[PDB]
């Protein structure tokens, strides 16, 4: 009767896209809250923070959420056949698929965006076609069960959303109030929409060799879905 | 055109909100010039309030002189502020640190400190009646400066001033492409973040819900006043 919610924590992870909506959700009633990986221990975020995870695999209950954060680790994760097939697992029965930043690829890799709306992370976005979804530039995109944000907090946001529909809004609001969660960021450059040009271009170019290994990739993975 | 480091410290404590640390932590290692730590007795696991298990990295002793400390808050600020290993860390480092921070109830720990009299400052708006006994000027806003002095009350208030740290510490152009390579632009689903704007029946279940800790916190910052000198 408890709600199962599950993060996949995998190396070089981006560890807000996790610990962001791992803090709202923790904080429900009647909610018990998994760090997946292939067996419990610490996994290294790509910031150099460490985290644990708390189960394996196989000893993962069946999850009513799953949650895909994204990072530097996703390009080794998009071609993990083992981390795939658990997340097609989880998903096939979850009542709440989600993701954030490139956490968004994996489930493209996974078959699991074939014909949905979703988003990623902006500097990304060009990847999310080719895995068969229909891309939209919108902080947090919903096609049924699938939730997916591109931004590093997209997960906070959406966590406070399915704790309305979990439990109700009530329920949220007291969260959002007991935790004072009022961001208020002292700079208008978390889009490419309204950050200055110089801006854009510097952060396009410092990821760009990422982009184009990403690129290969996804072409890989794609092609392996269609065979 | 330095690229001398910027040592960023949080303390990383048992019950900890981690979100207060986790968020600018990760905002501020993703600059290339900042090297993070996270502060405890020892290195080793440091479990949080919700029971996920963070990793201290440093002693105390081991820690490098820092350039910004900052206290996230939580559970565990209560026992935090009657601990005068801890205490006299904090006061070490922010006697040479270019910004002192906190998040949350972390302020309280500054107050216990004895680095809050006479300065503007905030906290967690459940608790914020606890810092005019430990010196401070109270303030109600999101992000309050004096100085070097920068407290937030909100559970992510230190990612927004980290991007201002940023600024500062580097140049505007910098915080704003952290901004754009995180894609920091958050958009909460409710307005239920501050007692001026939930709605009247949440107010009154977290208040009532806060009211053991509130007085007990009160308990313990009226004997943090007492140790503070003169
Ligand atoms: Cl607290
Ligand atoms: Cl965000």
């Amino acid at each position: 009767m408890a709600v199962q919610i599950g993060f996949l924590l995998f190396p070089e992870v981006q560890q807000l896209n996790l610990t962001g909506p791992h803090d709202v959700l923790a904080s429900l009633p009647d909610v018990q809250v998994h760090l997946i990986w292939k067996e419990p221990g610490p996994v290294v975020a790509s910031s150099g923070l460490v985290l644990q995870a708390t189960t394996s695999f196989a000893d993962c209950p069946p999850l009513d959420v799953i949650c895909i954060p994204g990072g530097t680790g996703v390009g080794a994760l998009m071609e993990d056949p083992q981390a795939l097939a658990f997340i097609r697992q989880q998903a096939a029965r979850a009542r709440y698929v989600t993701s954030v930043c490139t956490g968004s690829l994996v489930l493209g890799a996974a078959g699991l965006l074939q014909g949905k709306r979703a988003t990623t992370h902006w500097a990304y976005h060009e990847l999310l076609a080719p895995l068969g979804a229909i891309p939209v530039h919108e902080r947090v995109v919903r096609d049924g069960n699938l939730l997916t944000g591109g931004g590093i907090t997209a997960g906070i946001d959406f966590a406070l959303t399915l704790a309305a529909e979990l439990f109700d809004a009530a329920t949220a609001q007291r969260v959002q109030l007991q935790l004072e969660y009022a961001p208020a960021p002292p700079f208008n450059a978390g889009s490419p929409d309204t950050a200055p040009a110089s801006v854009v271009q510097q952060a396009r170019q410092r990821a760009a060799d990422s982009l184009h290994k990403r690129r290969e990739i996804t072409l890989r993975a794609a092609a392996r879905l269609a065979a």
